[PDB]
């Protein structure tokens, strides 16, 4: 009954964690790329 | 605006209304047995 | 640690316990009919 | 190829077959009461 | 009964909106980064 | 009964495929951007 509500709560909370995992992974890469771009623009300037 | 809770108050309502439907049928059956028990009463 | 399976063993338990509840009520009804059939027996 | 609809035609089938199972048991009970009502008939 | 189908439809439509939100957020950043990279390559060239 | 478990398994497996689709799409873009940044840093250097 409530064991329903949690088994749904879990299945969904795992699917979103996986989502976060790939995302956080991506944003980290973009953050490092932006860092490099900043320096590139700074250098030529 | 809906969370898991909401989902489990739908599933709880469903099951309730489904128990309601069957206890209702059992009640009508019990009603029939009661009348039969009165006739048997008035026979013994 | 839960997969879809888990979800369908909750839904299966729910439905079971709900069949259990109604067969139980039917059994008590059948019990009542049995006593009435004995009185009728002892009347015929 | 499945959407929410699909999910709610499974849940609707489940509940149906579960109502079918209990009305069936009620019917057999009603059947028993009918025979008892005939014996009582043939006693009064 | 149908109130089931919607409560599932919603819980899922919220989880995907959150997904879109982070994504659209990310693609926007990449789009601006590509813009800068284009200019960097154009300049040195 | 099991037809439940699959209809849930599917609805969820589609929502994650869509997720992957956008992601794989994004990572590919970042991978090409990193490639260009590498070359930009290599050139000025």
């Amino acid at each position: 009954v409530q064991d329903l509500t949690s088994v749904v709560q879990t299945l969904l909370q795992q699917m979103q964690d996986k989502f976060q995992t790939i995302s956080d992974q991506i944003i980290g890469r973009i953050d490092d790329m932006s860092s490099r771009i900043d320096d590139l623009e700074k250098n030529i300037a």
